[PDB]
């Protein structure tokens, strides 16, 4: 398994626990409204250490770019500015957010040809399921 394997556009197909998550995060009714209906295509690119991540819909569009294993600071969807470091270990991306003393990790890992993204925050979780699209 290589950062590579998750290069793509991808379509979300399935979710589960997301406005639990967000409720966890302290995410407002307006952008949790927003994020229970918007069906995001996410982008993954990386060129060697380099990585983006962007998450397009009609809704809301994220973007954010950093060196794996390098600390930087991500502006993120509902506005937290964290601290944010990404590796790929053990076969997934895996991204550690902290800030204001939490801390959050999302995985992003492909099974059976599906990008699986994976989320938590003081054991409320959730799993979004995404399908690889041209
Ligand atoms: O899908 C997301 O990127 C994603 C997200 N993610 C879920 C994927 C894993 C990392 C956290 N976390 C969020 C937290 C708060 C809010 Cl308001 C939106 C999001 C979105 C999001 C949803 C729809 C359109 C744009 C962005
Ligand atoms: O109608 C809503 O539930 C509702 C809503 N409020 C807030 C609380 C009470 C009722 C309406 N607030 C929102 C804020 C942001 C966005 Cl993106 C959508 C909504 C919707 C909504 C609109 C269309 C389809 C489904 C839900």
């Amino acid at each position: 398994a290589t950062v590579q394997q998750l290069e793509g556009r991808w379509r979300l197909v399935d979710s589960k626990g997301f406005d639990e998550y967000m409720k966890e995060l302290g995410v407002g009714i307006a952008l949790r409204k927003m994020g229970a209906m918007a069906k995001p295509d996410c982008i993954i690119t990386c060129d060697g250490k380099n990585l983006t991540i962007k998450t397009e819909s009609t809704l809301k569009t994220t973007q954010f770019s950093c060196t794996l294993g390098e600390k930087f600071e991500e502006t993120t969807a509902d506005g937290r500015k964290t601290q944010t470091v990404c590796n790929f270990t053990d076969g997934a991306l895996v991204q550690h957010q902290e800030w204001d003393g939490k801390e959050s990790t999302i995985t992003r890992k492909l099974k059976d040809g599906k990008l699986v993204v994976e989320c938590v925050m003081n054991n409320v979780t959730c799993t979004r399921i995404y399908e690889k699209v041209e």
